């Protein structure tokens, strides 16, 4: 049972060998500095998280003969060329992904050794997701994760409907919230925030009923996050690390 | 029997001893990254294949004399130099060809001479067998055996009658792209290459009108079938293509 | 399918990968040289084949925990421990074994530990095919198809009665060398091993007196045929071995 | 048309790729010294030649497959290993040859180097052989080659004999000499000083025939030697070079 890498679904690692992984330890921040002549110090104007790049150094199997090592690296090009963001997962670290796609090589020098380049636009690894009830009342609901996450409302009406809001608040003062004016029952209405929609009884997007351009939620780290619901709700929410 | 390279026909590997060919490892990607003070992240703009060069590690085996080294270098000269991209094969690879042409060399080191020569490629993949696959007047599953997204070449030589030729690339039963021509006849061969965006007849004669409305050129995509349906009786050529 | 190395039977290369394994190149040789002051040049004194260091540089594949790897490495010392001579191959080398025991470890520098293991060959050749050759009651051909001299194996299995059986190696015309034996009988196996010195009747029984006067073992030449002559239809065993 | 090594007649160069061949440039002495503490200097008490290491540098060239180089490598053992001094040959150096045998590889590092050691018992080089007719007056003999060569005495008889001399000679001084006492005529006379021997009509070895212990001949190298024979003779030496 060696050490895997999924990209894509696809065990890369049936391909190379795994020498290190880095571009997954303490992460960098990008600053912008602006310093001024005679005045000392400098000026923090901006702070962001640079996007991520995975190097993942490799040896790449050779299979005894010279034409089957140039073809499996024609199929290994075919694998890891990619148009598109893609999930990336290593046996070391599970329960987390990675969102990128494959971006250069740089060959090295008895075998082949090879650092394979990943660049992931999104610099978060994406963790277990986790499902908490919200009641007609103050709920706590904490978020487990390590970064601030966007959470997906769910409810399943058990009762007729008028009004649905789901509202945040700090003691009994609502920050935020979220309306819609449609009404029916029995069926699932669904807020994700992530991506922005809202399903319903199996599945259609009813995005007029958003009345009021109600603040998008999001939940802070390592601690409480208080919302109330009008009907018995669920809050799903990703867990998100740096 | 030594590895050998093929350059326009010429087996170089008699003028010189391979020691190595670097250039045709995993490939890398050209990626225009766009970032924004502030925000967290990066975003992919453009994303292309950066061209190929094939990098020959190679020992100029002597002739013994100092004239005779000389003379064989220039002729090495003779055979390389070219101002068109040219067929390159290896020996380690059967059944693939680079097309590309030589660019620079940069020297080195004691009875021989070692030499690193540098092979520039517009073209970045390699072209591999050619495969022809009947089209049937239904929808015909037609698989790129390649790795990379082909272009394929549409053959059809008549045995009715004809007022409108079509070949319809679909999605179970929804026509995504097709390719049709108004000209009509009898008995004749007529070729669509989605390569060389050209419309041919019995001479290969153009009939750049045809493609009327954007009936669109379409690909083959790697490892996977891709349904075909024409109106007479076709052929479908393509040629297996590797990063 | 990797490259795979076999000790005694077991599969290494399922315990670690291999980078590289040297001692398998052009074989050197022990000389004694003796010189004298004032006398220019010197003098051969002795010739020998040294002993076979065979080196694998290999990469322990770790099983990802750290107490796993402990336990990979106990065990790996457990398959290569051996208090006797043991058959090892190489699958980039078939119809080749040789036979030697591990010796020592030298080690070496991330998530993977790379080691080199050296074996120790008392026997410095390789032992490829065997090969069986009929040998008639007149001068016979037997070509030694591999490249270092070999010690064969004499087998005869009686149609007639016998007095004394004989086995004659001739140049031309000339007994250079022959192996004869007393005992006579009809219808059982005797078998002559000029390898382990041995002399064998059906259910092989040593015969110790009948290579009675200095009626010497001989060996086979490579690449040359050795003329034999026996009393009786036989068939010789050699195995074909190389350096 | 490469550079070509023959070992035993035997074209090497159709196994390995020479790069370069040390152990045939200014060659060194053995010099046995002496020294007494107090006394300034020193003082050679012996002079000799060393033997020959030839050392080819050579690339063996793979033939593609891994198996094709392991049983290359093999033959190349068989061609080498021997257990008798044979002739070497270099096309840089034509009408050269080098007697000695293959004694060890050293493996050096996209292909297989090697240094060959060949070791050579007689350190000279041996060239050309001259063939010179001798006189029945004082003739010189000049040889040609660089080092002392001994010659082979060769008297095809056209008369009867009793009595078979060939002196050598300072002016008219008989410095050394070699008599044979077996007279007859038609037949061929040897006598050889590298290999010590004396044939007859057609090749018979009449070693009795050397009456005294009559001086083993030796050719000064860029000078003259005067001989003078009791027969028309034939001096044939071979050139031979350090």
């Amino acid at each position: 049972k060696v050490f895997t890498m999924m990209y894509d679904g696809q065990d890369l690692t049936d391909y190379f060998l795994v020498q290190e992984v880095r571009g997954r330890s303490v992460y960098s921040i990008e600053m912008g500095k602006r310093t001024i002549a005679g005045v000392d110090g400098g000026v923090i104007t901006t702070e962001s998280l640079p996007a991520r790049e995975l190097e993942v150094d490799a040896i790449v199997f050779g299979d005894g003969t010279e034409t089957d090592l140039r073809r499996r690296i024609e199929y290994l090009n075919f694998l890891l060329h990619r148009d598109t963001d893609v999930p990336i997962t290593f046996s070391d670290e599970p329960s987390r992904t990675y969102y990128g796609r494959y971006e250069f090589a740089t060959e090295g020098d008895g075998f082949h050794k090879v650092t394979l380049n990943f660049y992931c636009q999104d610099p978060l690894k994406y963790g277990p997701e986790v499902t908490t009830d919200v009641t007609t009342a103050s709920t706590p609901v904490k978020n487990t994760g390590l970064a601030v996450t966007n959470p997906t409302i769910r409810c399943v009406f058990s009762t007729s409907a008028t009004e649905y809001e789901m509202q945040l608040l700090d003691g009994s003062t609502v920050v935020k919230f979220l309306k819609v004016v449609y009404g029916f029952n029995t069926g699932d209405t669904l807020v994700i925030d992530c991506h922005e929609r809202s399903v319903t009884l199996n599945g259609q997007d009813i995005m007029p009923a958003l009345l009021i351009q109600s603040d998008w939620i999001q939940l802070k780290p390592q601690v409480n996050t208080y919302l109330k619901a009008t009907q018995p709700s669920t809050i799903v929410f990703t867990e998100k690390f740096l």
